[PDB]
DNA sequence: CCGACAGCGCATCAGC
DNA sequence: GCTGATGCGC
DNA sequence: GTCGG
């Protein structure tokens, strides 16, 4: 964390521009910059050193100078004396509470955390389990508490049938001392590109770890992706852990190598290297890479062994996951 | 200049 | 109900 | 907001 000042206000600048602007391009380019800054290994003392990486252009650069020289940013100083956008910054905060719901609880007066509990009726599910859990779910995860929900959800998967196979991805699998979630990849020898010979999949998997107890709240579910909460167990007098955001992907099993890219990100990694597949002239997504030709079309899935395949294609270098955290 | 900026699952809604 | 757009989140 | 062509 040489440049973790300047970083810091690029992601606070990226988050007004999401949360208040809805302007989610600018969002994007502030999260590139904190980005390629966060990994450059010497302190920046001048905007125009930071200007030669790329995604670093002149406002930006123009920002840095100002921060560098008082340690703040004007720009930053009035949003945060901002009602509105304090509180529209604020309410996304909670699961399921976008930049639009923001906005619209704000104008009907509804700007605080007690407005909310007092509002609850107003809320969909998913905002009403963010809303319940929202304390917990700014807690991290350290490592050791993720290696024993690692070892639950692996174990009690083994149970519902031997033939699942289950990958904890996220920054867990990037060998994080700290997660914010916990993201597993699922895949069953039933499920494939080719035929879905079997229902319920995902579906089994949910049933059991809520049965033990150990997914607690839906967020949302779907035939291939569930996402929800789960709690550790707690032993005799003991405080009881947090719960945690989880999130499940089942995948066709010949894609595991696209999918497992995918979900072990981070998403910004994800974002750079499907844009520069994209001018290799290919297209990834978390099933395949495919060909772009001619036209912009996307042709046929290229054979996949590896995640290291992937790379090929698009003549990069292999990177280990611990060195994909952009 | 200025067009493009990664790609997609699920929930909710509008319109039919 | 279905379909397409939008919101939100990964 | 940044950038490649
Ligand atoms: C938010 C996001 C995530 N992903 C992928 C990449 C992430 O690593 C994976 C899990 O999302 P995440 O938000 O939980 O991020 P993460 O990498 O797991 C964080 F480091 P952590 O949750 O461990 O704090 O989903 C994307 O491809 N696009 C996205 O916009
Ligand atoms: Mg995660
Ligand atoms: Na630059
Ligand atoms: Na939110
Ligand atoms: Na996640």
């Amino acid at each position: 964390t040489l440049n973790g000042g300047i970083t810091d206000m690029l992601t606070e600048l990226a988050n007004f521009e999401k949360n208040v602007s809805q302007a989610i391009h600018k969002y994007n380019a502030y999260r590139k910059a904190a980005s390629v800054i966060a990994k450059y290994p010497h302190k920046i003392k001048s905007g125009a050193e930071a200007k030669k990486l790329p995604g670093v252009g002149t406002k930006i650069l123009e920002k840095i100078d100002e921060f560098l020289a008082t340690g703040k940013l004007r720009k930053l100083e009035k949003i945060r004396q901002d009602d509105t956008s304090s509180s529209i910054n604020f309410l996304t905060r909670v699961s399921g509470i976008g930049p639009s719901a923001a906005r619209k609880f704000v104008d009907e007066g509804i700007k605080t955390l007690e407005d909310l509990r007092k509002n609850e009726d107003k809320l969909n599910h998913h905002q009403r389990i963010g809303l319940k859990y929202f304390g917990d779910f700014e807690k991290r995860i350290p490592r050791e508490e993720m290696l024993q929900m690692q070892d639950i959800v692996l174990n009690e998967v083994k149970k519902v049938d031997s033939e699942y196979i289950a990958t904890v991805c996220g920054s867990f699998r990037r060998g994080a001392e700290s997660s914010g979630d916990m993201d597993v990849l699922l895949t069953h020898p039933s499920f494939t590109s080719e035929s879905t010979k079997q229902p319920k999949l995902l579906h089994q998997v949910v049933e059991q770890l809520q049965k033990v107890h150990f997914i607690t709240d839906t967020l949302s579910k779907g035939e291939t992706k569930f996402m929800g909460v789960c709690q550790l167990p707690s032993k005799n007098d003991e405080k009881e852990y947090p719960h945690r955001r989880i999130d499940i992907r089942l995948i066709p099993k010949d894609q595991y190598y696209c999918g497992v890219l995918y979900f072990t990100g981070s998403d910004i990694f994800n974002k750079n290297m499907r844009a520069h597949a994209l001018e290799k002239g290919f297209t990834i997504n978390e099933y395949t890479i495919r060909p772009l030709g001619v036209t912009g079309v996307a042709g046929e899935p290229l054979p996949v062994d590896s995640e290291k395949d992937i790379f090929d294609y698009i003549q990069w270098k292999y990177r280990e996951p611990k060195d994909r955290s952009e």
